[PDB]
């Protein structure tokens, strides 16, 4: 493979060969590439539909590059909680739901960035989200939580100042969790990749559920229905969600909007005290959306596991172990931690 | 305008709104652009299915920033004839010989172009094989077409480079439609021509430019991939005149040519495109010379279609003779000679 070969496949409005794309993202990764050719690569990935072998290589050259936990650091059952975003942004239930789904005792592992987001809102909560592999991994055993702060990680495409927009290369979040968990719950605002991104994890043997709310929400909605990619034993169902099903009422979307990590800090203080409504909703709905894909490792009726992921989620609110989850958290980073 | 929002446009699918491309390629042409931002607007409209706005704005701005050939200097009348290349394709064989037998029918005819390893279709070597003195400045290019009959503008000299042009050359190493507007970039600005296109879809964009620009044109795609009027089989030809496209299929079989291989029409490096040239121009039938009277007869139409009383088969019938003549006459063997004496 050669940028040359690259670039005029792609020039051509060809799909790339097998290979092209793993090493078009190696050289970047290993400082090989000039801008010229990165900002080319990147707004030519962004433009051309995308498909499961070329996202498969981006996503498996970039987890390759990042520092993994300690062996056996994480538990098998570990699941991730995100959305990809992409003028949509629901950081706000995705930080919330991640919260609740520990607090029902299942771990969760995160990753990701500042917002100029993610790591900004969890910053404002108080949690101490720049650390290294090996605290991260001490989080996930003595909270039940961690955050891989990407800078931190994935060392390793400046890029995007020079030219200043997002490209593909943002979208790709959920398949390059330095963790590796098995199980998730994945929002994508993106109809053609989130088909895509739960074909990558199909081939990966992962149970999770990618969501793309009916209103363009890249979380599960409380608006109208959500199409979800259910990815189970290494094979992908597309189906229609209807939240009324489980006695949620049909919100508003300017109701579940985020703000930024101040306003995002004070709902999610809201939530976690016991507050009712429309974005509690949200979260619950999200967290139980999580807790069934956690389900999906271990057999599970898709009704049944609902209820269940439901009722888990609305208890660690209701009992108060969410909230507690999040001192507990923010106690984490507080203490004196040696390596 | 701004670099985010044009980006953001084309990586949201989009087509760009007026005035958008004519300000980035500003941008380029006036040193005000990162590597990346050249390299990223560059690659992302050769990605892009073309427009004729966008296409008109691109080759604009190019055509601002040309040498310019001195005040009355080209003819009214004068034509180009081009093969724009890309795709693999390659007929500068075809392209320069149809040039010479056109100009030497008696029809100015006013090129530019580039060497072969600076260009998709840059004849200028194989001119240069022939003994043409192809880095003339804009005045002996202009005492060229009147001492002559035909000049050439040697792209170096009459396009100017833009910063980062060689290091983004370079490091995306394959053409991009920055290479691909030259026959709307032609610093003579003849208002007629033979223009050949490897890509249908530009072809079409481009003759929709054209048309707006009341040029007298055939721009043509062989139905073969060729960027010539073809003799394997039908072209595609835009035809623009007062100010309209008239598309059609056109089939030389119509006017008595044999069909022949692609093959057999294929050129070579400068030295065997200059064998060929000899060959051809003293009076050698077969394929190529056919292709080459098919060809030139195709830019004495567009060159009578500046009347807007020409009418179409009888134009033909005339390109044809008037090639024809122009070859077997020797007034082309006679016309190259007299350019190669020019330049010494």
């Amino acid at each position: 493979p050669s940028w040359p070969q690259i670039l005029g496949r792609l020039t051509d409005n060809r799909d790339l060969a097998r290979g092209q794309a793993a090493w078009a993202m190696d050289q970047i990764m290993t400082g090989n590439a000039r801008p010229a050719q990165i900002a080319a690569f990147a707004v030519a990935m962004t433009m051309k539909a995308p498909t499961a072998d070329e996202v498969g290589e981006l996503a498996g050259v970039m987890l390759s590059h990042a520092h993994p936990l300690p062996a056996d650091t994480v538990p098998d059952d570990a699941v991730d909680v995100v959305g990809t975003g992409g003028g949509v942004n629901t950081v706000n239930l995705s930080t919330m739901a991640a919260i609740v789904v520990a607090a029902a005792g299942v771990p969760v592992v995160k990753h990701g960035n500042r917002a100029a987001g993610g790591a900004d809102t969890l910053e404002a909560l108080g949690v101490r989200i720049d650390l290294g592999p090996d605290l991260v991994a001490r989080s996930l055993a003595e909270v039940g939580i961690g955050f891989c702060f990407a800078p931190r990680f994935h060392p390793s495409a400046a890029v995007r100042r020079e030219i200043g927009v997002p490209t593909v290369f943002n979208l790709l979040g959920p398949l390059t969790n330095p963790a590796r968990p098995r199980a998730g719950l994945i929002g994508c605002a993106f109809a053609d990749l989130a088909e895509v991104m739960a074909g990558v994890f199909a081939a990966r043997r992962s149970s999770v559920l990618v969501v793309h709310g009916d209103d363009g929400l890249d979380e599960l909605t409380t608006t109208t229905t959500s199409t979800i990619w259910r990815v189970a034993a290494g094979s992908v169902d597309k189906l229609t969600f209807d939240p009324a099903g489980f006695g949620f009422a049909r919100a508003q979307l300017d109701q579940l909007a985020g703000g930024d990590a101040q306003a995002n800090a004070a709902a999610v203080r809201a939530v976690l005290g016991g507050a009712r409504g429309p974005v509690r909703d949200a979260v619950v709905l999200n967290a139980a959306g999580a807790i069934v894909a956690h389900a999906g490792l271990s057999s599970a009726e898709w009704l049944p596991a609902w209820e269940e992921g439901l009722r888990r989620a609305s208890a660690a609110i209701d009992t108060g172990a969410a909230e507690q989850l999040l001192a507990r958290w923010v106690r984490f980073g507080r203490q004196i931690l040696a390596a």
